């Protein structure tokens, strides 16, 4: 799709950013490239990123209940504020993981220190919060407090599971280690990932009013959800061969549990070892049952199934969104 | 005062979280964290929600309030583990700091479990207060932790000591939003909310102005505290931060004093401090505490209402004797 337009809305996002950073009164402003510290962060984290969860944002937003002008920029304006909360996660997310990179320059927490890293993130956090609060004007009371209580869940569940990722205590007899993993992948990434922008998207669509059933799409996002992180996993394992990454710390993975599915008492005695040790050795088992082959199968199925319950929308109109959604995802992971 | 039994309400507080917690061993991480974190120490700032929302008692929209209380409280101490980490913290409240025994990744991600819970439990008050209420709510939590981080940020933001024609203007500015304002503009505009007094809006900025000294006198207490007892690099002066002491010796040293301080600031702590005693810096907090609490009295006694002098006769009563009752001999 188009989409250059909401990416065009930046400049009065950073306008509308910009005019609140009017904190203190009665000075000429020179204790104050504050103000320009938090516009240079926000150029950085939010102005990169392939904007993929704004987008969804928009697009749901568009088709739900077609705009044509004065609240079209109130949704352009969230979907910046979407992107601000997504970059402000994976602030956090990069700190957490040791991470090197991210929207192609280095990690913020690494540039501006970890310590700045982390006001910076409740910074972000904090202008979402307010920005939010700004629909009002133009949406009224209670479809900006469903966008709040939307906000609320998606964060926190994302809280619950970065606290799964994070989780020192993945164990040797583990047997349900496939219900750990993609049960976290849905909290600490389905949810604001998808979740959030989808739903955020029909709060301002308002439209139509579809219920009951509607537990549809909710199955829909959870699994472009694991569909994600599921394909992020791999190309950690395929595509970084640093002097530690992701299996040198306990990453509990889609690689580490479906070679939990296949693999023998022999081999599962590999991986547990050099666990947190050796990923190239543990890389290595992980090519003898070639992860990659199967994870090729799960992408077909993974596409199989977003596919039939594609044509089980009740909206001829946003039964195409999800089609256009589940397409792009697909061809994004295929780059 | 009592007081008992908001501290009391802690418990019912705690069923409402772990029935949050219906999600569905991470259960039992985050009730601890609250236990470790919100449970422990003076509650001085949920005190303060309450106090103000005392002197109506027509509704059970008294727990409501308590637990706002306690959401409070939360807010608090996730600023607070928050100010640890970027600190080098060791010990707050008397235990090791969270970020030590949860290390620094959970310490980081648990401050968004705190803050998206302080979220949701605001989120319903809808409820009991009703909707207007809690969009009100919703804008002093939004200002207040916005104007902290800001504050934060300034902390962080190290000033330029060749150039401390008035770093105490920075200092106070600094001291304004780093704490003033989830201490004490937070709390007590909740509680002003909650109760929907009867109203002498432009009588506000007064108390507004009692706010912003409760909370100047609070900090500065702070940095005098750590100047005064604190040994270590982990310190105030080694970690190379704007302070009372530090400001006020700019006030009162001469070219050689103040030339001696930005060169050890922050190495050598030891000389930096043998100066502030040869300022005698000790000196100049007590005489500011001591002007700091009739200005308060002042400032309290010029309140109209007298039913709101009142709880505001017991919150200036509050802080001097916290702030007073310390490390005395
Ligand atoms: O694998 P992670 O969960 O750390 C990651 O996917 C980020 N993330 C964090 C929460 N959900 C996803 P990334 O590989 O982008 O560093
Ligand atoms: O000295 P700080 O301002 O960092 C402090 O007073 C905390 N704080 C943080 C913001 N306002 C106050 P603490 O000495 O308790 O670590
Ligand atoms: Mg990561
Ligand atoms: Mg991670
Ligand atoms: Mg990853
Ligand atoms: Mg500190
Ligand atoms: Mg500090
Ligand atoms: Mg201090």
């Amino acid at each position: 799709y188009d989409y250059t337009d909401f990416i065009n809305y930046y400049d009065k996002f950073k306008v509308i950013v910009y005019n609140v950073l009017k904190k203190l009164p009665l000075n000429d402003e020179i204790r104050k490239p504050v103000i320009e510290y938090y516009l240079n962060c926000i150029d950085y984290n939010v102005k990169k990123g392939k904007h993929i969860r704004g987008k969804i944002l928009v697009l749901i937003s568009s088709l739900s209940s077609a705009y044509s002008n004065i609240k079209r920029d109130s949704i352009y304006l969230l979907g910046w504020v979407v992107e601000a909360i997504q970059a402000l996660i994976l602030i956090a997310d990069d700190i957490m993981d040791s991470g090197k990179f991210r929207r192609g320059a280095p990690c913020w927490y690494i540039v501006h220190g970890q310590s700045n890293a982390i006001n910076d993130i409740f910074f972000l956090k904090m202008l979402s919060l307010s920005l939010i609060f700004e629909l009002s004007s133009v949406f009224g009371n209670d479809i900006v407090m469903k966008i709040q209580k939307i906000y609320n869940e998606s964060i926190f569940f994302t809280v619950l599971g970065q606290h799964l990722d994070l989780s020192y205590f993945d164990l040797s007899k583990a047997d349900k280690i496939s219900e750990r993993y993609f049960s976290m992948v849905e909290m600490k990434t389905s949810r604001y990932t998808f979740y959030m922008p989808v739903f955020f998207g029909l709060t301002l669509s308002e439209i139509q009013v579809s219920s009951a059933q509607l537990n549809l799409i909710e199955a829909i996002l959870y699994k472009l959800g694991e569909f994600y992180q599921v394909h992020n996993d791999v190309s950690d394992y395929l595509f970084n061969d640093s002097n530690a990454d992701d299996i040198c710390r306990f990453k509990l993975t889609w690689p580490l549990q479906k070679s939990f599915e296949i693999a023998d008492e022999e081999m599962k005695l590999k991986i547990s070892e050099n666990y947190g040790k050796n990923s190239s050795l543990v890389k290595d088992c992980y090519n003898l049952l070639k992860i990659n082959e199967h994870y090729l199968e799960y992408q077909r199925n993974a596409l199989d199934y977003l596919i039939k319950l594609v044509k089980d929308i009740t909206d001829d109109s946003l039964q195409k969104v999800f089609i256009h959604l589940i397409h792009q995802i697909s061809e994004l992971i295929t780059n």
